[PDB]
């Protein structure tokens, strides 16, 4: 994976609400600030109940989106992502209906997962309470074949059937979806829910041997046509490294609350330490097209004895630290949970989160673009944007709160802000020296001060992050200072905001 920043984005919500239109604007707004992107999934349809996430068909374009070429076009300017979601397909899906319509006579059924499918000798309570649950309930779900009442495994909403990714059928279908990627000039490919693709009776289903298994396979196709897998996990941070040593590449998803409670208290020993474990074959993101991760620095919720990178209490106090920036804002979007240990996300903008401080929320992208990864930027975050009710009132949908349409206007009207100016120089600035490429260092003091230092053959950098001078939602105290050195020999900028830094 090229180690520029990339963009994270829905087709629609980004421009007039085409790929087109959102190829437009990352050619004539972002120029060398976002050199790849990941398109989030357009395919048939893009608006149904998980926004892309529960196609029908994952293997044609919406046409009301656009078509592959418009995705081989984008790949002519940019590296493109794209979402594999390899665990399930709707229930919907003409395969599935051929499963209900003929049972055991159909061509597809081998392709679907059932209870007698993992279990063909019974289960026991210990057998079934062992599975790994994103959701509340038993993975089962009531599907007639034919006149005959089976339970299909659902690992998620009872739409969402689990494919045997085990079965030449199943294969078949992903190999096709690994197929048009490849056809259609994609770059990287992010295998949706894969942790849950292997099942295997007595385990917990989740990231087990077989599930590695099934990883690599799929990497070996995917080099075969050119595609580089990434995986995606949330769960307890020692699991994270522990799959990371196993896998190219996965999300850092501690970091973002990490840097919520470094900039809210000034404790920078979790970041130090993070530092010293974090798997270095990561995405480095801050806000997602889902909610901010708690759980990722997470006492284990099937084991609360082993705590997080930080005490529970700071795990609750971020949370409420959250709903206080944002002022009930996030109450409003998130579910209500009764303690929040039990939280897996918070519903909130990024740049609300941090109480729309620019100073913080700079000093967190460097933080972020300095740590060894590939750096994302989500789009919402790329126009600093705060969170939106109109549409949370709309459709209910708590996640929408981060999900903003922004018109091609609202785009250029908020291009003018000194905080969205100031991202895209920092971008460019990761993006052109070639210090990123060389080797990464660090420097701690003891809990108020931190140096990342990245060197190179023609540059280095070094940023130094003390959150301690600049507390407070309204401070304006910069608390980033990055020094640095080009072709024009040393230089150093202490706001990022006002002097943003520029290679010579
Ligand atoms: O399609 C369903 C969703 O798939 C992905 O989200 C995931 C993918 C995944 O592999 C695991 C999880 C985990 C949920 C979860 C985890 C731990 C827990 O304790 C409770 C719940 C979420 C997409 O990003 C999201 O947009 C989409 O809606």
């Amino acid at each position: 994976m090229k180690n520029k920043v990339q963009l994270i984005t829905y087709a629609d919500r980004l421009g007039d609400g085409t790929i087109k239109s959102m190829t437009d604007i990352l050619r004539t707004r972002f120029d060398g600030v976002y050199d790849g992107v990941h398109i989030l999934p357009f395919f048939t349809p893009f608006d149904g109940a998980d926004a892309g996430f529960d196609p029908i068909d994952h293997t044609k374009v919406d046409e009301r989106l656009g078509s592959w070429d418009d995705v081989a076009e984008l790949s002519k300017t940019h590296n493109i992502m794209v979402d594999a979601i390899v665990n399930h397909m709707s229930w919907e899906s003409k395969q599935f209906q051929d499963v209900l319509a003929k049972g055991e006579e159909s061509e597809y059924y081998p392709m679907f997962l059932t209870m007698s499918s993992v279990f063909p000798n019974g289960a026991t309570e210990e057998d079934l309470a062992g599975i790994y649950r994103p959701r509340p309930g038993l993975p089962f779900t009531h599907y007639k074949f034919a006149g005959k009442t089976r339970l299909v495994w659902v690992s998620f909403t009872p739409q969402q059937v689990d494919i045997d990714t085990d079965s030449d059928k199943g294969w078949e279908y992903l190999m096709s979806i690994f197929d048009q990627m490849a056809a259609s000039h994609v770059s990287y490919i992010r295998l949706n829910a894969v942790g849950y693709g292997a099942k295997e009776a007595g385990t917990s289903c989740f990231m087990t041997p077989k599930t590695f298994k099934l990883i690599s396979r799929l990497r070996e196709e995917g080099v075969k046509r050119g595609l580089e897998i990434l995986i995606e996990v949330h769960s307890y941070y020692k699991k994270q490294v522990e799959i990371a040593s196993k896998v190219d590449r996965v999300y850092d998803f501690a970091l973002p609350p990490l840097l919520l409670h470094a900039l809210s208290t000034g404790h920078v020993e979790p970041v130090a330490h993070w530092t010293d474990i974090r798997p270095n074959n990561a995405v480095t993101v801050l806000d997602t097209h889902d909610g901010i991760g708690v759980i990722d620095i997470g006492s284990d919720q099937l084991d609360r004895s082993l705590k997080g990178l930080v005490p529970d209490e700071d795990v609750d106090n971020l949370v409420n630290t959250i709903h206080a920036n944002t002022h009930g804002e996030s109450q409003a979007a998130t579910g209500a949970a009764a303690s929040n240990l039990d939280l897996y996300f918070v519903n909130s903008t990024y740049y609300s989160a941090l109480g729309c401080n620019d100073q913080h929320y700079i000093a967190a992208r460097a933080v972020q673009f300095f740590l060894p990864g590939v750096p994302q930027v989500y789009y919402v975050g790329a126009l600093a944007g705060k969170n939106d009710m109109e549409l949370l009132r709309k459709t209910n949908n708590g996640r929408d709160i981060n999900r903003h349409y922004y018109s091609t206007a609202e785009i250029d009207e908020n291009l003018k802000r000194p905080v969205v100016k100031a991202l895209n120089a920092l971008a460019k600035f990761r993006n052109e020296l070639d210090a990123f490429d060389g080797t990464f260092s660090y420097t701690t003091d003891d809990d108020t001060s931190i140096s990342f230092t990245w060197r190179g053959e023609t540059s280095q950098a070094t940023l130094t992050f003390e959150p301690k001078r600049g507390l407070g939602v309204d401070n304006t105290t910069p608390v980033a200072m990055l020094e640095w050195e080009d072709s024009a020999g040393d230089h150093r900028s202490d706001d990022l905001i006002a002097n943003p830094p520029v290679v010579a």
